């Protein structure tokens, strides 16, 4: 199913997973024995991210067509960071003839313990450029999605910049956008409010991960640009050798969060879920969408 | 200045203010003696809440007093030729900002609001700023969410600049109104109308009131101190003030207080937000 019309069919939110590249062939096979429990859930749409810089490129496909395989939607994330125009037009092909219906247009993350992106000497430099590729190729053979980043890419200038390039993002032909993981829910409306003021009418779908350790924070904050809002700093930074503590801590946080976004109408909800981690499980019984 | 000038070119969040309307001579010298003594916090603008000649009136009364009316208007109750006569005199006194209604929030011939809003682009073009009221709660007894949508949109589209919202006490419903207007590609500001729970509680006991739902941990806060007025009063102003810094922190462009003149409930609100 394509996500654009999981969208317009206006059936209630859509709840969807990200989870993480395993590392090893045991982990592999527990992943897929997740989201072969996961069906039941009947998510969505659910995804692996992307890019060793590049990747694991056969891997990500063959990920995505054992995600078929299993009567699940796949939304395969496709980066252009450390790889030519050509080399990013092969692996959308794949994943197109593979069946895919639903991609993640994105720049991509620098490689490991990089901090600055530097395009491909031959390659793209800006999702929006992948967006339009997309289109041009495939046209509505194929749902788009973009990242969109409620408190700015860090990278960025402004929040009114950062506005303007989504803008233009959406333009070259999405359907739907995703956000970066955020803490504070105010900023995420706030995010609502810009793109409502320009015009933007597209879905945009909030991503959430709980808190699972007081170590992912710097990632958070420094990496991913979201801030943590000061009655959860406090608690966290107090308790960070009580992993059981950051945890619950972490769970209560996002119950709360999607609470309130689901009373506000959201589209739908995407979590973004490490591989073993309970922390998603959690919060979907606490809200009453999953059995306990 | 026209109200939506002020809101292009604002510098951070317009505060707004309507007040319920005194019953008597005792009760109107107050209102404007209140109304004086909020010159010094300089609001975006001011109003009372819906007898005609006497609008006017006061409408001349708060110009006189350096303050920027948004008059209203109302299509309850008369014909059209007398709309457009109160309309053309609130335009002779100088009023340039009009709010366009049927019903006219905290309550619950042309038929529509959008007829008055047309009515007034029709005569007025764009050297009057109109604005409407906006329902995020809609009219569940009555119609769908969407069908509520959809005349909001009509509304809009007969030449709205902005809008201002029925009061809610739960966030979430004044964003989810939002997110559905984003959809329906509906850009103009809207501003969400506050009411201390306390003020709105009071209001209700003398006259129909629009609806607003009550979220369950207020609701039972309440409940528990239910006689105590004191008690219940600082919980109406601990909620507005929690409901209104989320509000601010969500970027809206300004917010718009209901208040009785009258209760100590809206004073309190903006005294610990740090206005
Ligand atoms: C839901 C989600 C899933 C993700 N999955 C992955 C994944 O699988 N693999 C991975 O490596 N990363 C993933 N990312 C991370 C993402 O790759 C990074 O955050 C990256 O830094 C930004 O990606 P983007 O697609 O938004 O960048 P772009 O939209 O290309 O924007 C990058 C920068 O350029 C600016 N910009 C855009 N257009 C212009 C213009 N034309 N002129 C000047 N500046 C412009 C933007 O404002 C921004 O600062 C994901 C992020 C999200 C939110």
């Amino acid at each position: 199913m394509k996500i654009r019309d999981l969208l317009k069919a206006r059936r209630g939110p859509l709840f969807s997973f990200e989870f993480f590249p395993p590392k090893d062939p045991e982990g592999e096979e527990a992943l897929f024995r997740t989201l072969e429990e996961l069906k039941a859930f009947r998510p969505a749409f659910v995804s692996i991210t992307y890019g060793a810089m590049g990747s694991t490129r056969e891997r990500s496909v063959a990920w995505a067509q054992r995600i078929q395989s299993l009567g699940l939607n796949p939304l395969a994330h496709l980066t252009v960071a450390g790889q030519s125009r050509k080399e990013v037009a092969e692996v959308l092909h794949r994943f197109v003839e593979s069946g895919v219906e639903n991609l993640l247009a994105l720049r991509g993350d620098p490689p490991r313990g990089e901090r600055v992106f530097r395009p491909h000497p031959e390659g793209f430099r800006y999702a929006a450029e992948l967006v339009a590729l997309i289109r041009e190729r495939y046209g509505d053979r194929v749902s788009v999605g973009g990242a969109a980043y409620p408190e700015g890419h860090p990278e960025s200038e402004s929040l009114e910049a950062d506005l303007r390039h989504f803008k233009a993002k959406v333009e070259a032909g999405l359907d739907f956008a995703i956000t970066q993981l955020f803490f504070n829910n105010a900023h995420y409306f706030g995010f609502l409010e810009r793109a409502r003021r320009a015009g933007i009418g597209i879905p945009i779908l909030p991503g959430i991960m709980p808190v699972t350790s007081y170590r992912q924070l710097r990632r958070f904050t420094e990496v991913c640009g979201a801030s943590i809002p000061g009655p959860l700093l406090a608690k966290l930074e107090r308790h960070q050798d009580d992993p059981k503590a950051v945890l619950e801590i972490g769970v209560e946080h996002a119950v709360r969060q999607v609470a309130e976004l689901l009373e506000a109408g959201v589209e739908g909800v995407h979590f973004y879920t490490l591989n073993k981690s309970p922390a998603t499980r959690m919060v979907l019984e606490r809200l009453g969408l999953r059995p306990a």
